[PDB]
């Protein structure tokens, strides 16, 4: 396995049934033209180790957990397959909720992901929005009502909105839990549960974490299906 040479090099450990081979370069991912336009402008030389192994897993439709240090490039690891997903699901109709739901523990990390996502949404003509607590409800409710394919959210504000019927998850087929361990450290487990229970069963779900403790591992087993576990580090 040329694979095992590459994984071993990049300190990639994979666990679970039938993980696809890692993609050795950007071109092999076969992301659509508009996304490539935006990737070329970032002057990356190469895929990061989790993009390498993570992308093909995500693009295959499989559930997974990606464990890597802050800075290993996981945002793109779930975002970019999200775009492909959206391209393969029907067109967004008046009043449809989001197709892709990215949950994040804090306002700041929610906004970071919106920032990364902005350029690709614009190149791909997708609409997205950052939902977070503390800030004016008005603009956020506007965005959700005009319709977004992508909704990046912190749990509390999302709940409030669902309960008020200002959006809904009956189209959410691609679920992301960024910074899951932090999300659990800050005590959001009941809230994340209350959220997912409203998500139709055929969802692909992807968790991302810098660490792999008991609490997170248990969340994975309750929420994921036959998941792949990717580790990055010695
Ligand atoms: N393929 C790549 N090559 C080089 N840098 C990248 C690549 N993908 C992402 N980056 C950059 O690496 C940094 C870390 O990305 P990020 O998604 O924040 O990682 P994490 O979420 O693991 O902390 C960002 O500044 C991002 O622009």
């Amino acid at each position: 396995q040329e694979v095992e040479t590459y994984r071993r090099s990049k300190e990639i450990t994979v666990r679970g049934h039938n993980c696809p081979k890692p993609v050795l370069n950007f071109y092999e991912a076969n992301f659509p033209a508009n996304v490539m336009d935006v990737i070329a402008r970032q002057n990356f030389t190469e895929p990061t180790a989790i993009q390498a192994q993570g992308w093909p897993v995500a693009l295959s439709g499989l559930d997974m957990v990606g464990v890597a240090q802050t800075g290993s490039g996981k945002t793109l690891s779930y975002l970019l397959p999200a775009i492909v997903h959206i391209n393969h699901q029907p067109f967004l109709e008046r009043g449809d909720g989001p197709i892709c739901l990215v949950l994040a523990p804090t306002r700041e990390l929610a906004q970071q992901v919106q920032q990364v996502a902005a350029e690709y949404c614009r190149a791909c003509r997708l609409k997205s929005t950052c939902i977070y607590g503390g800030a004016p409800k008005g603009p956020q409710i506007r965005d959700l009502e005009r319709g977004v394919e992508i909704c990046i959210a912190t749990p509390g504000r999302l709940i409030d909105f669902l309960e008020c019927g200002k959006t809904n998850l009956r189209r959410t087929t691609y679920l992301v839990l960024d910074e899951a361990d932090r999300m659990l450290d800050m005590g959001f487990e009941p809230q994340i549960r209350k959220i997912v229970d409203q998500i139709r069963p055929d969802r692909q779900t992807l968790m991302w974490s810098a660490t792999w403790p008991k609490e997170v591992r248990q969340l994975a087993e309750d929420f994921l299906k036959d998941y792949i576990h990717i580790n990055i580090g010695a």
